């Protein structure tokens, strides 16, 4: 190990109490951590956090993942709904990537098990899709795409606010496998746009057609997309301008913008900055 110090970023690994594990990754692990004096004027003041290390067994190429996921996250900046790097331990020791901690973990698992027989009334609802649109719109400004925008990928705070993160996926050959079934049984082509599914084409628009998937998801309360549709039977059914029904208790404001989203054309689907507009709107009225 060589890797460069960038003062700025580097903190003490002594300076981290690590703890339970948050889960397994394709190239890395998330473990929860106490961090102390990560602000440098409170120093010996403890903070939760979360940090990303390499997966047990792992090779050369992992490490390279890491880093350069690392490199990235350096400049996505920060804002009030996307995950915030806090620093990493680059120098003598492994290679460690942290950030905030989400308390209440992945926005899918946050739905699930909070499903009534309750605990999510349908303006929080709005304010969980609401709050997600307005880090979408802060990633298009800083010209950053997700390629998969999905609850699953979408983290909870101790307060309710939602930080968009990006955990996923397992590497092909060349490019990213999205037809590999996770660990959770997630299908992510059911999150593709058409343009990303049959044309290897992402843009800003491609994650507006994966934020009505991710719409439905919250709506639903972390159902999976296309309840009983295996992947082959969804390629047709797209093709032809199918899109799902409006979930059994969803208002018809909500589904209407899901509509919206899964428009053919990129170009006639709204924009994020729009999508804030909307779900700002439907929040303040409710
Ligand atoms: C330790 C850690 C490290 C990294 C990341 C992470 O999400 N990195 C990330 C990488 C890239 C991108 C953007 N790209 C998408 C692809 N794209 C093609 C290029 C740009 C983004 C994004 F947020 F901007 F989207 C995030 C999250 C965690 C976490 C955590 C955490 C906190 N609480 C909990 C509770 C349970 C589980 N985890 N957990």
């Amino acid at each position: 190990l060589d890797l460069p110090l960038d003062p700025l970023w580097e903190f003490p690994r002594d300076r981290l109490v690590l703890g339970k594990p948050l889960g397994e990754g394709a190239f890395g692990q998330v473990v929860r951590a106490e961090a102390f004096g990560m602000d440098p004027a409170r120093p010996d003041q403890a903070s939760t956090v979360a940090v990303k290390m390499l997966k047990d067994n792992a090779s050369d190429k992992d490490l390279a993942d890491l880093v350069s996921e690392m490199e990235v996250m350096k400049l996505i900046g920060r804002h009030k709904n996307i995950i915030n790097l806090l620093g990493v331990c680059t120098q003598e020791g492994p290679l460690y990537v942290i950030v905030e901690c989400a308390a209440k973990g992945n926005l899918r698992e946050f739905l699930r098990a909070r499903r009534p027989p309750g605990p999510l009334s349908f303006p929080v609802l709005v304010s969980c899709a609401y709050q997600v649109a307005r880090g979408m719109q802060y990633l298009e400004s800083r010209k950053c795409i997700h390629r998969d925008l999905a609850a699953r990928n979408v983290l909870v705070t101790e307060d309710n606010v939602m930080k968009i993160a990006d955990f996923g996926l397992a590497r092909g050959v060349h490019h990213i496998d999205y037809y590999k079934k996770t660990s959770n049984g997630r299908l992510p082509v059911k999150w593709m746009a058409p343009e990303a599914l049959f044309d290897r084409v992402y843009t800003h628009q491609s994650d507006v057609w994966s934020f009505g998937i991710l719409l439905w998801e919250i709506f639903t309360l972390g159902g999976s997309p296309y309840p009983g549709i295996p992947v082959e039977e969804l390629f047709s059914l797209l093709r032809e301008g199918h899109r799902m029904d409006r979930p059994p208790h969803c208002p018809p404001e909500l589904y209407g913008l899901m509509r919206e989203c899964w428009h053919a054309a990129p170009s006639q689907r709204p924009t994020f900055k729009q999508l804030v507009e909307a779900l700002d709107k439907v929040l303040l009225a409710v």
